């Protein structure tokens, strides 16, 4: 899967 972190 993909993953993306949005601090
Ligand atoms: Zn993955």
């Amino acid at each position: 899967g993909s993953n993306q972190n949005n601090f």
